[PDB]
């Protein structure tokens, strides 16, 4: 039980999906019953995602343990069964916060802090943390080897690869090969320019993963093998995929965790893929179509809700049905009314914080109510959700959150602490993660679930007040899920409609190809029951 | 006035169209008025291309001097009417060949000879040789920057543009900008480690040629133009197109030529392109079809034949037909028979060396013949359709070139030293470059050419056997041009068809798309007539 | 069994002693009972060495076969027994001429000739020829490592390694480790950005031997170690020395051979170096002290008579005598008179071309024998020695060479073609490499010799002239040596007088600091019995 590491590059762009390529390749291990993670190294200066804007980085991926991380890691939460946690994703701003604080401790006891070795320790500090405890560990190396934001990076997993030796560590290279009309021909220069900045920072390739818009030839491959001084089976063709679940699959065919296998003196049987050759054959055969909205307030960078379409995608195969997933401005339907929202089999309302936008969305929860479409709301899809059934049904005028209207009379979504009735009387901070959510009896989600409690992870600070809750349900509202000391709304149900949930959690975090989800699934399901009475 | 220089390298990989980039940038500057010449720089070590296969290396080019040298000089006389020489294309081979030639003799005084200074002040003494006298001339550096290869040329122009100055010399680099459909953009990473690659050898790129699949677009150009220091307007945008005659447009639409007239401080008229914007016009308005089969033994490589093919497109420009070519190996005439001749309304045998495929041009030559198909040979074209006549009309059995079979009864082909009748009596190398042909009375190509004297271009070693012609003339095949004072045959005619010239010269040498060619004009006529017939 | 191969490259700056360092090392093997070679792989574009002016590149050394070489192979022949030839040493010029030369004929087949890998498969071939039927091959590579001119020499080198492999295949790394006043330690910096070059051509090295003007102390070797991943025994300290024969102790006391033979798994005995050691302890107690004079026409450049200043140290070995060797300028004598040849123990004339300097080399010639200084004439020595007696003793007004006075009356050194007497009546090119000589019984040289026959070394065109020799014979001059069927003049004497010998091999070549030489043997014991006589 020696610990192996393998690193993944990228040469010549960015945009190669090192995250999917390291994904699928820790599933192909994890199918021959060893105990895999994976890493990222991001060489942004953000101590983490949390703060990153949803529309320049897309979706802020929530951990188990509650950490706000890359949606790098709901990539490797949905190819292998190992949760990830804060260990699986740092910054380079993380490492010299780390660095800095060691400073102020006097850890360094008055030497003076350099790259090498302190900047370069702290890394490998982590990786180990990261790592240790695991049969292999993929380290995803974000950026393009040559720019220097990654150098402390490379150097690190360098150091380690001495100290641990070629029998424990293997450095695989995702490269660009591409097509020249001209030519007729994927050109491997781009690579060997690559791999030069690789040697010239003291690290050799043991695998190139040659990414191209067709399949690298075997002769093109051949030339990269001889260049690089690397077997020819160490040499791997990965085509543009329509489907990110066939990856796995095409990495097998070429033998590349047979390789890994030898290379790490592994002996453990053949990949039993047969779950992911189930997805994939689901995905080419569906049944039926259905088109659901999306109604969200970040729909110009569709990465802001990665972890939702997936999510649908898994809901389509569980139903064999293909999901036509049209993404739909709030702030289109203030404007330009209901109109935009005809033609959708079911409605889905996503997270998000601020007001812009929000009473579009108030408008969607009401037109999918009234109208019988199936409707799916999650954290802000729950408030709206919530608001729309306070003001047009419980008779409470203007009732918002105080996120959006501090000093609204109905705050039937505020912080605990700002808890209070319609007449300003009162009782007697994010919360993140896992968290057991109870299920109530004869709950629509209860019967989903199949469970009295669940887990699922939160990223929210609003929550439904308690102190307005009673009137709401006396209005014909039911709480379907409750969770802590507080017993605080997890989950809504409207109980006169085909199909009506809101979540207070991310259901979508939980969500994976092979097992799906209960809330998505029955979601697609009331979909193309929808669908079929149209 | 003072010479300028325009430097025009590639990075990211070598099929770049970097030739007909410059030939197209030429051609704008040729409209404005300016003397223009253009010359390649190859890093091979053959001392020039008359050694290297064509379906290694494509066509070898003939200047009207007679030198051997890259298709690329083929593009040029094709977009400039500057007339090409030995000067306008040299390889490292020509550069160690002169400095070991120089050494050996003395001319270096017992110094010790060097990369730097000795085989840099070579190259430049060849670049300045081939560029004074013109207003600007465009230098195409030969290979992809990074590579060894190079690398001594880079050295020499970087030199030229210190001791010239910003004033006469400019850096046109070409780069790859590759779509990724993952970011749904084109990436100028490549472009940027390509540029550190130019400055690490001391060169600073003036222009940037951005070549992808699809237009580079604006943000992108900016992104350049900020990390090359360039303005944004020396960021030039060079999509495939489905045209070469379009590039001159393109790049004269964005104000390349501006600019670099600008930095020359060239005070010339406005471009007119009108020449370029016909021959576009012709090209996408044809009148009718018509499939011409080129039937050779070098078709692996279509470059092979890269002047021909564009001399039958010219011929279409003419006579507003559209020519599908349709490549034929000449083997397969021998091993499947005529049967692969089907369905052709025209047939062109090319030029080309040895014995194998030869025996099937013949067979096609007589096929042509026989069925009254329109039939141009081009040097061994003109070989295989002499040995057709000689066999199946003149009875001379098994007939050949003493190249193929030379102890042959009838060497109706043969070098003039071999000259032989059938009884072996006799009478009491490679010819190269441009020489002037005599015109019968009363021939097609006297009619076609319109004049009584001709001037075209040679490389062939072999003759028309003068002892053996008069018995062929006897059996009806006609002489319709001569040449030298040996009064050898360079044009043949079977009157007896609607359309049957060969020629020993290679007429493709001097066809462009404004001028055409009288013979190319003639055969993709007949070849329209004929399938009008059908 | 194997041909083990020590790749030995250098970094900084040239003048490391990569030469000495090879030659010591291969001296150390050698004592350890290993059949060693080493070759010199020159980046200069000269075919070799034949045409370089002495004052530019140092002597040109001559081979037994007759190849004219780097003076290098002078400290190899000087080191170890194992002869060189043409094979141990090759340029850049040599290797396009090669490939020129294959490409031009046809061995290529009409290929494209590529820097790789054509050049790269000539280099490897040369190498192999040279090594092939050695144990160990030392390949010093001439130039810098990061310089243009020697990056086909390293791509070569490092194909041999993948292709031989680790098991016989070692990496030498020269590097300066220089001193500063400022830190009052040695610099590693320079090292590590030599090394970051090495990586980035694919060489990682297994040796580094660190230059500097003293020891590099263990804390500083440590630091080598680490960054360049070797043991710390694969570190080696060579700090300058005031002797040569020492540098084999240093590097065995460091274990360098040890290293090697357990990386190539030879079994060997211990390294015996009693041989150098006692050259070390004569140089280190000498008896007495002599001043000799070397009166040539290139002491500009003290390296253009390398063997010279050496084979004279070597002859003061052999006699524990202490020889200051004063180089004088011939054209001083010309100038300021014989006043510049006082104080002179003895003299020696070495070999040149050329009239410049000539008749002050006479002048000396004259000085020496009438005030019975020792004289030693070598090759031009000889002629002008000749010239002399000829003129002041035989009473030939004006007697000269051929190569100085074509047209003079007396020429007494001519080329065996232009041999005249005085009356102009006749009888009815580059001499190189080792042949016999036979010595005259009753002669000086045949006792020194101590043998009838002797084989040295020529380089020379012009001979002594037969027509008129009997004639200086008989005013008193004694032939002592002669060659061939043409019995051309090899050694003279003048026998009035107590040691005036001049011959026209060069002896410097086959003079070593272990056998020594008898001729300079007995020069410098002449030299020291003049110094006590005074
Ligand atoms: N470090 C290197 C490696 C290769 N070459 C040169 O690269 C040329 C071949 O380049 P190219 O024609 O672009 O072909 P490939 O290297 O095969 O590249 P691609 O796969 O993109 O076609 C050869 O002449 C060789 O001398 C070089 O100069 N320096
Ligand atoms: N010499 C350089 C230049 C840029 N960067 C880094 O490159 C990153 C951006 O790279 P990428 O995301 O690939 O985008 P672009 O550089 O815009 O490239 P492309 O046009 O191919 O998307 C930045 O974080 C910047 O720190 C670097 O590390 N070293
Ligand atoms: N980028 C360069 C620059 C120079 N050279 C080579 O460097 C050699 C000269 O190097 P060297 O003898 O070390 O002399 P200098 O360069 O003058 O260095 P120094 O001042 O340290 O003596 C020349 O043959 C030249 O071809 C090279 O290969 N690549």
């Amino acid at each position: 039980m020696t610990t192996n590491y393998i690193f993944v590059t990228g040469g010549v762009v960015s945009s190669l999906g090192k995250g999917i390529a390291a994904a699928s390749l820790a599933a192909i291990l994890e199918a021959r019953g060893l105990n895999v993670t994976i890493m990222k190294l991001d060489p942004y200066i953000n101590v983490d995602p949390g703060t990153m804007s949803p529309i320049q980085h897309g979706e802020v991926f929530v951990t188990e343990d509650g950490a706000e991380t890359d949606l790098d890691l709901g990539h490797y939460e949905r190819f292998i069964r190992t949760k990830m946690s804060r260990r699986n994703n740092f910054t380079t701003g993380r490492i010299y916060s780390d660095v800095l604080r060691k400073e102020r401790r006097g850890d360094y006891l008055g030497a003076t802090v350099q790259v090498i070795p302190h900047i370069t320790n702290a890394i490998k500090e982590r990786v180990l943390e990261g790592g240790e405890g695991h049969d292999v560990v993929l380290v995803e190396i974000g950026g393009t080897v040559g720019d220097i934001e990654s150098l402390p990076f490379l150097e690190a997993i360098r150091q380690m690869a001495v100290e641990i030796g070629r029998e424990h560590t293997l450095f695989m290279h995702l490269t660009l090969v591409p097509y020249m009309a001209a030519s007729g021909e994927v050109k491997t220069k781009p690579t060997q320019h690559s791999v030069k900045e690789l040697l010239s920072i003291g690290i050799q390739p043991d695998i190139l993963i040659c990414r191209s818009d067709r399949a690298v030839p075997a002769n093109e491959r051949a030339k990269i093998a001889l260049f690089c001084n690397v077997p020819e089976k160490a040499v791997i063709s990965l085509k543009d995929v329509d489907s990110i679940y066939k990856i796995p699959g095409l990495l097998k065919s070429q033998g590349l965790d047979d390789y890994i296998c030898k290379r790490f003196s592994l002996n453990c049987p053949e990949a039993n893929l047969s779950e992911w050759e189930q997805v994939i054959f689901e995905e080419a055969n569906p049944v039926s179509e259905v088109t659901i909205g999306m109604v969200g307030k970040y729909i110009e960078l569709p990465d802001a809700y990665k972890s939702v379409i997936e999510a649908l995608k898994h809901g389509g195969l569980k139903n064999r049905v293909s999901v036509n997933i049209k993404l739909i401005d709030s702030q289109d339907v203030e404007t330009r009314g209901v109109e935009i929202l005809k033609g959708l089999d079911a409605i889905l309302v996503p997270g998000g914080f601020g007001y812009r936008g929000v009473e579009g969305m108030i408008t969607t929860a009401r037109f999918a109510r009234e109208n019988n479409i199936p409707y799916l709301g999650i954290c802000l899809g729950m408030q709206v959700a919530l608001i729309d059934y306070a003001r047009h049904v419980a008779n409470m005028e203007n009732a918002n959150s105080t996120e959006f209207v501090p000093d609204c009379k109905y705050p039937v979504v505020a912080l605990i602490t700002e808890w209070r009735d319609e007449n300003g009387n009162v009782e007697v901070t994010m919360r993140l993660g896992a968290q057991q959510c109870q299920l109530v009896d004869d709950s629509l989600v209860r019967q989903l679930y199949n469970a009295p409690t669940i887990v699922e992870r939160h990223r929210h600070r609003y929550e439904v007040n308690n102190m307005l809750l009673k009137q709401i349900e006396d209005a014909g509202l039911r709480v379907a899920g409750r969770s802590g000391d507080d017993q605080l709304v997890e989950i809504i149900e409207v109980p006169n409609h085909p199909w009506f949930v809101a979540c207070q959690f991310h259901p979508e975090f939980t969500s994976t190809p092979r097992d799906g989800h209960p809330l998505f699934a029955g979601f697609v399901k009331a979909a193309s029951e929808f669908q079929k009475r149209q």
